[PDB]
């Protein structure tokens, strides 16, 4: 898939299971388009965001709900959300994996970016 | 009452002269400027605000990372870091958000303190 | 598979491929006896380390060559290795991952647990 | 010339009352004691060596992060947390090593300054 997200919960050592992502790509106009949304599996992983066709060049915007998850859990979370923000696509196609690792007070994220 | 520290992971060191925007969220969910500076030698940006401005509301603190990486000649993944949270009031009154940079990946912690 | 290491390079955005990794266990002597040892594969992952059976209650210490991988890379890091140490399968037997995020000055590591 | 500094990114806040243990590699391969303390109520443990006795060497900072955890009643992964690593005179002068821990997970990063 050309975009993967995978979370993890470093309190519980555990993927972090039905958390809420969307994925905004900027327009022309300078706001954030919505682009796609899901949530993660049992895994911690969201497959199945995007296409190689849909995935343009492009700033995109990875919204990844750490509040909605942290206070589902019935926890009281420090950050409204994890974005991750970054070009995409402007050499031609690559597939993006965006990790986090999600505490209440702190995350961490970085990109596994491969070329087909 | 705000303070923002940036570490630089490839280079062991603290991450000077990183431009640093602080927004407000505004009634109609817009982000307005609230503080901007950019980080000492020490890789710490303070007085950012003063208790009497800093009143509860959602607050994003966007680190120029980017450009940082770039004038050290490096190309990196993120266009900015974002660290996006709220003032409570009841929760204790001085905050430091801290930010582990490197080329393609950051770390993020908050230190609430009395 | 009980025990796997999954590594990952902060600087490239890439797995970190052909790290060395070894795993000891804490001998009834106080001493730490060698276990098991391998490389991060192509996708910066290490299996086939042990097997159910072996992977008996203990402490084990997973130490990630950090220093020869950014070395063989022509890089001076800060770190010797990173060293993982943890008490496994004393509630009886659990898939351990451990993933590790590295740069030269800076690594993370966390723990995903299941239970078969 | 060394410190540590340590976070809880649970809570929020400087890691307090954590031991930590500093050894020096000797020529037979065993870690020798070095300096040990408690972090403070800041997180930070200073004082643990004099520009003199911090000669060129591996060095081991271990972190009792179980101990913390299991303080606070909750269960942790890790036994500790380990930083290992060389001291080198042609590098910058002063050393903090800073640990971001939570239960199942730590960051750790060094700021080597002049
Ligand atoms: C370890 C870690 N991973 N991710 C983050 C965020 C941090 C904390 C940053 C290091 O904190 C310091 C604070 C003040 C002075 C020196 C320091 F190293
Ligand atoms: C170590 C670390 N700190 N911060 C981040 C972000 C990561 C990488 C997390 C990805 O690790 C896994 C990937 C697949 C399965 C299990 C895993 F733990």
């Amino acid at each position: 898939c050309p975009l993967m997200v995978k979370v993890l919960d470093a309190v519980r050592g555990s993927p972090a299971i039905n958390v809420a992502v969307h994925v905004f790509r900027k327009a022309a106009d300078d706001t954030w388009e919505p682009f796609a949304s899901g949530k993660t599996s049992e895994s911690g992983e969201l497959h199945g965001l995007t296409t190689e066709e849909e995935f343009v060049e492009g700033i995109y915007k990875v919204e990844i709900d750490t509040k909605s998850y942290w206070k589902a859990l019935g926890i009281s979370p420090f950050h409204e959300h994890a974005e991750v923000v970054f070009t995409a696509n402007d050499s031609g196609p690559r597939r993006y994996t965006i990790a986090a690792l999600l505490s209440p007070y702190s995350y961490s994220t970085t990109a596994v970016v491969t070329n087909p």
